RNA sequence: CCAGGUCUCUCGUCCGG
RNA sequence: GCCCGGACGAGAGA
């Protein structure tokens, strides 16, 4: 990805937009209960907390276009990957404008909690004046979409959430781009079929966990691999993503009968932002903002691994290979050990920064003790060896309960995080309760004990 | 008073068959 | 008891 041009969005009739500049995040009753390092990001250039300068460093991760022209073994992995999907039998039809908007089996609604983007937003107009879930009305949107159209330029706001500390220090808040109400729309209207036969087949056919659920799919992810794990980090995964992935995609899509509006993909391609005052225009690159984001990275994902494997080691056979990736995230595996440092070494000529997996200084034997996916790692029950516990350390839980957006969501807030931390085991959970309880508010909160979560867990099978 | 994307999963509240 | 579905809220993950 890269910036092309930056001006007042006065001199291209572009609203300004502004966006909130104080953060939702505050103290936990129980950020003193424990430990932790991340605070809330930086959302504007009048924070002192900044060792930087903001705007350089939010848009510094557009770090240019490698490649545009689809090699051979791209190529091969394209037809490698395409075939695969060949076989779940996509339905390659436009979705109605209903089912679109309304969501059908395997694709949710439009989130009517969220906002309807450029130029709604500069109308002060919401996805609630437009869309009716009980009626299904599509007739407010249609007019909408006549009257607007699509390839809306997106809205830029920075990510209200935790950082760790050096990310505050160092200005890297993570950009959002919201999509327009008219292209979300469009958008689903033409992947929609794609997107629900992803969401009913998260595993090694798809190379996709979209609709995934950890406490379950944990078990079968073993099954599922071959012999020998490998796997890595991406610094910075879509704005290194060159044009030439893009064209891969669309060749996938062309393949599996999408092929008449893989027009969109170049919408994805050449976008315009609007941010605060101003307007750019991106080549390359697709907005995390947009629909399909989640499907079409760890489509891109499935094809960048088969075309490194291809490269790095000759006569690899891809039937061999197993992989599930959720957008930059993957864990794969090959009946043969892979070597990751070489897998990288092939990256750098694609535009592709990887590293060793979960921050390791060096690349080293990826294992189920230590393999990664999803923040979780993989242990198997003490009593049932054949099930397997998505474990997520419990770092990560005392970050998140040391903050709220409403202290009115505190109970439903920690709940959920027991239920992420049970799989810690008996001993951690318990004392993570204690904790909880040290203090006054946290005794007014109903938490599961681990028998109960254990045998629901035991139940769910 | 609001404001801040796309998705998946889960829990909770309430309401149904 | 078990099953299924909906609206809203929240949490995590990508
Ligand atoms: N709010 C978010 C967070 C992530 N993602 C998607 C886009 C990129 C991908 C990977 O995200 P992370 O690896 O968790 O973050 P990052 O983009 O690599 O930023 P950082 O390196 O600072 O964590 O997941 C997203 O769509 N929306
Ligand atoms: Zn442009």
């Amino acid at each position: 990805g890269e910036i092309q041009w930056m001006r007042p969005s006065k001199e291209v009739g572009y609203p300004i937009i502004n966006a909130p500049s104080k953060t939702k995040l505050e103290p936990s009753a129980f950020h003193y209960v424990f430990e932790g390092v991340k605070e809330p990001a930086v959302l504007t250039k009048n924070d002192p907390r900044l060792k930087t300068d903001f705007e350089e460093a939010i848009f510094s991760k557009y770090v240019g276009n490698k490649i545009t022209e689809v090699d051979e073994y791209m190529k091969e992995a394209v037809d490698h990957y395409a075939g695969q999907l060949m076989s779940l039998d996509i339905n390659t039809e436009q979705m109605c404008l209903e089912d679109a908007m309304y969501g059908t089996d395997g694709l949710e609604a439009l989130d009517l909690s969220t906002s309807a983007g450029y130029p709604y937003v500069a109308m002060g107009k919401k996805k609630r004046d437009i869309l009716n879930k009980q009626t299904r009305d599509t007739k407010e949107m249609q007019k909408l979409l006549d009257t607007y159209g699509i390839n809306l330029p997106l809205v830029t706001y920075v990510k209200d959430e935790l950082r760790s500390k050096t990310k505050v220090e160092q200005g890297k808040s993570r950009l959002i781009e919201a999509s327009s109400l008219n292209d979300s729309v469009a958008m689903r209207m033409a992947f929609g079929n794609l997107y629900a036969a992803f969401h009913k087949n998260p595993g090694v056919i798809t190379g996709s966990a979209v609709g995934c659920d950890p406490d379950l799919f944990w078990s079968k992810i073993p099954v599922l691999m071959e012999e020998k794990l490998f796997a890595f980090d991406y610094t910075g995964y879509d704005a290194s993503l060159s044009p030439a992935w893009f064209e891969a995609l669309k060749m996938v899509l062309e393949k599996i009968g999408f092929g008449d509006r893989v027009d969109y993909i170049d919408y994805l391609n050449h976008s315009h932002h609007l941010y605060k005052n101003k307007t750019y225009c991106v080549k390359g690159g697709m907005p995390s903002g947009c629909s399909g984001t989640s499907i079409f990275n760890s489509m891109i994902n499935n094809l960048i691994i088969r075309t490194l494997l291809l490269k790095t080691y000759k006569g690899i056979d891809l039937d061999h290979l197993k992989m599930i990736a959720y957008g930059d995230d993957v864990i794969a595996s090959y009946p043969h050990e892979v070597d990751a440092s070489l897998l990288a070494q092939s990256g750098k000529d694609y535009g592709l920064t990887m590293t060793p997996a979960d921050k390791s200084a060096t690349f080293e034997t990826v294992t189920w003790e230590n393999v990664t996916f999803l923040k979780r790692f993989f242990r198997a029950d003490e009593k049932y060896p054949f099930l397997i516990h998505p474990v997520m350390p419990m770092k990560e839980i005392h970050e998140s309960i040391r903050w709220t957006k409403d202290p009115r969501n505190t109970q439903d807030h920690v709940r959920s995080l027991c239920l992420l931390a049970w799989h810690n085991g008996e001993e951690e959970y318990n004392k993570f309760l204690a904790k909880i309880r040290s203090v006054p508010i946290g005794r007014a909160l109903d938490l599961p004990e681990y028998s109960t979560l254990y045998r629901r867990w035991l139940d769910s099978f």
